[PDB]
């Protein structure tokens, strides 16, 4: 079977996901404690394991690395790219290194905040806002929403909505078009998908690509990590 | 210097207090991080160290061994030494291989409840109860403690005091002599000196000799373990 030492620390309430080369002659396991990612090395003298965390010369984690890369990260991916393939409105530069989804109602104090807090990374080309708008705050968020979608320049006009606190005046057509709704209705459900039902969702990459989520105004910290500060 | 990779996880707020051997050509260190024991190990290829616990075939974690053998357990050891050389009664076998000390004073509740519930460990010869008497809760505990310091078989005295709850009649010396008191000031010099001021101030050994420590009432899951059960 496997070997003892590494089956005494799964009686430990560990599972294994797969093993993995090592350096030194040692064999690496990758498993999981209730929800956390675990590493575990079998010694040379083949009669050892030691269930840790390994470190090279460079100082980097090696065992962190492999977890959030093969077990954090994964899961969420597909999502990031359906962020990617869906209609935001860009808000910064097309080059912008980083890249930040937000998920907006019209009606929201908090995602004027957040827009207003983003500005210092927006404007040095830093990050790139892409927000996904949705209408489910109040009764006239859909016809809002789609409204500014339906403006000649969408992403200036979300800019100006945000920037005046929503005291921007619109044109509100007479209905909601139907490639309107299917932007609206589309981007619900993904927002939806991700877990977050309360505006602004903010969504963000970090730690080997692992999809992170900021529900709410960011605090001074998350702001800066939410930004790739 | 020390191993590059062993320097970074030194960086991560870890003390090392020394240099030991290990298994398959492996170098170990044994550190601290805050107030935790940890073990870091080199691996063959020098180049990398893991900070873990390391486990063999009979699936003994040999880190936690170390650990609790060489950072946890001894500052406590002169301790158990001190009161195993002061005056204290005995309630059990001579030979019971479990020994747990217990502060007492006259006048207290939870130590008449803790001997009650000793009673199937004490009667089966498995554990002795060595009692260390103080008198500090009420006015006459002095007093008291040292009438049953006085009696002709202080021990018996003492099991029978506590077995009706307080309600035992003594003979109470018109003073304390200069033994009973010598005793119950040195008692209560070594109580405070353990850091518990409570009674039942209750202390027994686990863990690689650890001194461990139970203050009031002990609950069902910590009575067993005082018991070694």
């Amino acid at each position: 079977e496997l070997p003892a030492p590494v089956k005494a620390i799964e009686k430990q309430g560990i599972t294994i996901i797969k093993t993995f080369d090592a350096p030194g002659g040692m064999k690496g396991y990758l498993g999981k404690y209730q929800d956390m990612g675990v590493t575990i090395y079998l010694t040379p003298d083949g009669k050892h394991a030691i269930s840790g965390y390994m470190y090279n010369e460079k100082g980097e984690n090696l065992s962190n690395t492999l977890i959030e890369k093969e077990i954090y990260a994964p899961a969420g991916r597909e999502m990031w790219q359906r962020m990617e393939q869906s209609h935001w409105l860009l808000d910064g530069k097309k080059d912008a290194p980083v890249i930040v989804y937000v998920f907006a109602d019209p009606f929201c104090p908090y995602c004027k905040q957040f827009w207003q807090q983003a500005r210092p990374w927006v404007d040095s080309g830093k990050v790139q806002l892409r927000t996904l708008l949705v209408g489910v705050i109040k009764p006239e968020s859909p016809a809002t929403a789609a409204a500014i979608l339906a403006s000649k320049d969408p992403a200036k006009t979300w800019q100006q909505y945000e920037a005046s606190g929503g005291k921007l005046k619109l044109n509100v057509p007479a209905n909601v078009s139907t490639e309107q709704m299917k932007v609206l209705s589309d981007n619900e459900k993904l927002m939806d998908d991700l877990g977050a039902n309360v505006t602004p969702a903010i969504y963000y990459m970090s730690k080997e690509n692992t999809l992170q989520q900021a529900v709410g105004l960011p605090d001074q910290k998350t702001l800066n990590i939410i930004m790739g500060n």
